[PDB]
């Protein structure tokens, strides 16, 4: 590799200003460490890094001191584990104009060998490549990259009781490294926007709620099948699939026509239904009103209870009276429906959908017209058998979602989970219950500041189509891994498990950076 | 030391060797001037550029020769001030990578300050930033930003009044600065920038040219209430809502129906009229021909002639036929209703709405027919009774428009402005005018060179949101500042005044330049 | 000139650092050959190129091997003369980033002289102007250019047809020129060029088939009004606007209304219909199913057959049971349509509209049902009555679009052009034709493997929104050029000609890479 | 504008948000739900009503979740400016959790949808008057 790259490097004038620095560049120090395992192939890669100041600590808050750099930086590596393990390794330094992925052919680049016995430290020198002009802490333009891949993997002669070792990775900016444009430190660019601040400790300790419940997270739950979310759920692309804004607010939808049953006027169950398509105050989709539940709606027929449906609060309102009619407030059943009146069939699309209501006990006088607006409140809660306390809802099947929306399915053995939450729940009037309130878990795909943060700040030149931006999760018994998708989906590395991960013994969060997704996520509960 | 940047500057130069053809840029010359309010906020950012050769008027011209150029360029800025007036300001060369709105902290830069008392030029100096390779002049790629932000806020002490005061700005070349690869001089232009032309003194100062009227521009209109106005009337995106061309034309409708009243054949009014979606003899808009004028109209019965109306001479022509019927021709009222002839209301709204005409004087001889044709002349007189006031015409509740029409609207102390205009009037059936002069005052919103211009060629690029394009009137005594908005609209700082300016004692106009839309336009008269 | 900068480069090519490779090229090798005659006009361009490893064709092979470019390359030029024409051409070196076209003249550039008169070649050496920045092979960024053109005009003694000569162009890389970062030359696949390889010999010979019927590509057609095309189409941007899979696939539409008009429910054509915008199972776009045609239907009345109507062979299928119904089976025409089921009217506009089919002859049983599915083959016939029928289908206005689409329209002397090809055609009930085949021409916007490729690997950023990739299709007798744009359309330069060009006596395509799209593509055929 | 303070329900414990100079206690106005006589037009085109709180709830829970004694101790406010599309002000937060204004004897609402963003000042000693200038 490369070497009169430094004269290059050594070029100067109006970016360095007054009195430059050298800082400290003597010893190497730990930038990172991995994982080496005998179950790992050949052809795998363990470690790759871009040529960049972020892999010293001393250079990584001098990052922010200095607004241009250039020059190599020395990356030195030690083998720990034993003499009489087999297995070879290979660190390659890549020139730019490369996509990594499948096809990079790590073994066929200009290379050197790490074997397993090393005693002492292995050391190479990265130079730049593409060292004719300054990087700001903007773009820095297509860089070098370091990449380390397993030539033959890792053997242990005394079997499997034990089978990984690991690699410590150290760092040093080399002599021809430099810093350019100083002018005084302040925050800049692309550095101050990057997904990790999203997630954190307090909003999963107490803080923080769902965003379809408004619920208290108490856990983290795998769905090892799949499932598929838009309703008030966002991307590291900053927008939406949904129809509805990041908060909770009423339910609110001017064109829909209103109906009773029971062949009376006083005393009967209110029926409102509308086609998507038709809400005129909602700015994020005229789908459906903001607010609205995405779930498919629960037939039930008089006096009987919905199972596992949602209710809430409200009543029917005429676009040209200034509030709602008394008489027909009351708590009604939500949902996404096709076949309305009496034909009524759940769905799982807004393509062609209905949003219907139904209430769940009698109003005091009915009312038929239309069009005529139905107006129910911001949160619901849900409609279940007395001392019913059986898994989550909604369950994967119960989610509606719009043709435009990507789902979210196992990538590898990383899983996607949704985050459960504690609901009201209610047993149809008076009798008897399991408990005070009743057991009951409410699922969001999302914690709703992350929600507010990804419609808030646009994260797509911050987190790569194949990556997880990743944070660890420490339990009192146990750890995990959790990740983010660009794609607004949570994952854990559980396998197919359902078992919930209760976020009660809690005790902190931090961030682990971007990952590839299909690296699994650690799960030692 | 620091690296020369002449060297530097000579390590970006190699595939050229020609080098520099100047020994001449000591002096410094007008870039600019700005408004600093006691307004703007600690941190607010009046002036920003990136570093080209337009920077300095000398390398501008020369640049249109070369085809390359490197180095610096030096920027003096002058406060006008008046020794009384506190405050000071920071300019920062800002190095490229670093994102610019209300976050930047501009005094952690390389940076110097200016105080409003300064009797001395404050200088500060922006070199390469990038002195690795030449830049194009065509296509400069990355570079360096000036900005200049409020460092302490304007202090009046207010022995009278003032809250706004100007900052002057200069510039000249660096001695490191240079062109390269000569290049054909006509590519770029010499002649004054694109929006400029629109305004000069001759369209104001004769000619006549008012966009509805056509006739002689006395004068400039305040309107405090704002307005819409659409037909003839373009924005810099060179789209229209109105239904006329910009070539004034003859009135054609080729289906309408024909009807009189006065219950007799002969001695009688004609009447015409026809639906709004009838105009299919128009290629811009089949909503109303071309040439019809955008008022509405205003009924009237026999001796009385209508008070505020637009009248134009014409006669009723057969649907097939190759000449209109000479006893027909008279003069008629033409106009926006509804429910003609006998429920007729006047109406400024267009859909199911219909153009009416409706002879002043008795045509010889009437017809009922239905389809038949309208043929009216191009431009139109006001009936008014003599003597009787003059209230410009029309007034804004008059005015017609379509839907798609953006408003006119105060912004802070600058007010939306029409064109006043000499146009001619017809009283009571002979008797004295009882005006020596003939008075009457019609009125536009933009002038007709001005609006085929914007119809002819696109400025969408010129004038970005939040700015107006700036020109000065010196008057014999005095002097004012006008400025056109995105919408086509065209702004005066006259606030709450309703009185008319007098533009017979125009001196000349030349242009200021582009300025945010929220400063107010110099009055001082 | 220029030609001293050969120490200047010097500094910015050795960071690199490789070998120079020159015992190989002794000799020039051919590039291209232009015509020179008596009507190209003082000022006109003749020819035109980038600087570009592409140039020679061992540099070509060879750029695959590296990942980085430098150096310059060397031109020869051959005059054919005769020594009794008179006439000159000029030869310049023309910046970076200075825009090419008829608008450019040589006037003030640097140049040779190029003599009608001459005997001997004449060679230039085209230096890099780039040389402080090392060039990717598969990212390259900004380049110069060389141009050659007319400076005093061709003239001929004699009179005879006799008027043009030509000029021949052969090249060689200097001593300056350079290849470096050989990494691994190992699995990149886009290495080889990915724009070059859309079109080859084998493939316009006999391999390749059309994008819309399926057939054997025998001509092209220009299009000299222009046409637009959405589905099936992609682009070098990796964009569409389609609903259908990039190769030919069945219809299966679960969700339509079926229904029958007649006095009887046996003996009847059978209809089907749903909504355009409605196809939530198809991956793509829900603006239709998968498979289905694009092109607008084709009204008929029973018991005729529809003309240049699409007909496919299905039946009704079962949306409850998911499974056919045997009565149904029969030919039917598809298309898209308004106005449905029974007031159906043509449209090129598939917002609001409705996919449709009818049977072509009489079912045995009809079906009413709501909801019932449809399904349909791939393939499909152009349904036409005996003999002598239309001259191709599509025509340009039966072809339906979706926003988005951008039209193709003809550039100074080149037009768009389509792919015509032998289609299957069958109609009213034991006809015949003129011919065995019964000769119906079915046309395609792009060979279908092109479509797949424009698929399948990414091209962003290699062709200019003002050029056309160019390649040249060799005849036993004659050549011509054919032309792609950015937009995915395919041109010629046969201006206003509508006339089929037969590709029968095709022996070779070979890349010529890209050309500024106002230059006439050549015929000679 | 609801409550009134004299409406307002209070522990013994409360500490009292009171004038400092010139600087005055403030509280934030916000939209909130009305309803009055059953079936009737509202009389009002956006619906009017202004409902009140003494701090937004972000910086309740921050308060609850982190002691701050040590960062501003008892004669400071700490202070932040608000920039306006036209003018600017200072605001101040007090030791009590109370929000402060530099706008006297005045009981005007001032206008947020106008703002065009706020940045720290930092801490101030509480005499000090904050500047009101739209």
């Amino acid at each position: 590799n490369s070497s009169a790259s430094v004269a290059t490097a050594g070029i100067g004038g109006p970016p360095q200003q007054v009195d430059q620095q050298e800082t400290w560049r003597t010893n190497f120090y730990y930038n990172d460490v991995f994982t080496w395992s005998v179950a790992d192939a050949p052809g795998s890669i363990l470690y790759t890094v871009q040529h960049s100041p972020q892999n010293n600590p001393f250079t990584a808050v001098l990052s922010q001191m200095y607004a241009g750099w250039a020059g190599g930086m020395q990356f030195r590596f030690i083998v720990a584990g034993s003499g009489v393990f087999g297995g070879r390794l290979v660190a390659a330094v890549i020139p730019p104009g490369i996509e990594i992925g499948p096809g990079l052919e790590v073994r066929q680049f200009p290379h050197v060998v790490i074997d397993a016995r090393s005693l002492e430290p292995v050391t190479i020198t990265m130079p730049d490549l593409r060292p004719n002009m300054y990087h700001p802490t903007g773009d820095p333009g297509l860089v070098p990259t370091l990449v380390l891949s397993v030539y033959n993997n890792l053997i242990n002669p005394f079997g499997g009781s034990t089978n990984a070792i690991q690699v410590t990775v150290e760092t040093r900016p080399s002599d021809d490294f430099e810093f350019v444009m100083i002018r005084a430190p302040s925050s800049k660019t692309v550095d101050s926007i990057s997904p990790a601040g999203l997630i954190t400790t307090p909003v999963l300790t107490g803080v923080g709620n769902d965003n379809r419940w408004d619920g208290q997270i108490v856990g983290l739950q795998p769905v090892p099948g799949g499932f598929s979310t838009c309703n008030r759920h966002w991307n590291l692309n900053g927008s939406t699939y949904g129809w509805s804004s990041p908060r909770f607010a009423d339910i609110d939808h001017r064109r829909g026509s209103a109906s009773y049953s029971g062949n009376n006027s006083a005393n009967a169950l209110q029926f409102w239904y509308a086609n998507a398509g038709s809400a005129i105050d909602n700015p994020i989709s005229q789908v459906a009103p903001d607010g609205f539940p995405d779930m498919s709606f629960v037939p039930f027929n008089s006096p009987n209870i919905p199972t596992a449906g949602w209710v809430g609060f409200g009543g029917i309102w005429n676009s040209n009276n200034g509030a709602p009619a008394a008489t027909t407030v009351q708590a009604y059943e939500l949902g996404f429906a096709t076949g309305a009146p009496n034909n009524l069939q759940p769905t799982t699309n807004t393509s062609g959908a209905q949003t219907v209501a139904k209430s769940i006990y009698a109003v005091v006088t009915g009312t038929n017209q239309n069009p005529t607006g139905l107006f129910v409140m911001a949160s619901g809660v849900i409609s279940t058998p007395n001392a019913s306390a059986v898994t989550y809802t909604p369950q994967p099947d119960r989610i509606v979602t719009t043709p435009g929306t990507p789902a979210a399915a196992p990538v590898g053995k990383n899983t996607p989970i949704m985050f459960a939450s504690v609901v009201r729940r209610t047993g149809d009037v008076n009798a008897a219950a399991g408990s005070t309130n009743g057991t009951q878990y409410g699922t969001g795909s999302q914690p709703l500041p992350v929600t507010i943060g990804l419609s808030l700040n646009n994260y797509s030149s911050a987190l790569m189509p194949g990556q997880f931006f990743v944070w660890q999760l420490t339990f009192a018994s146990g750890f995990m891994e959790i990740g983010l998708s660009v794609d607004g989906y949570f994952y854990a590395g559980t396998g197919a498990s359902t078992t919930l991960i209760d976020l009660t013994e809690l005790i902190d969060v931090r961030p682990v950076g971007p990952r590839p997704s299909k690296s699994t996520l650690v799960f030692n509960l």
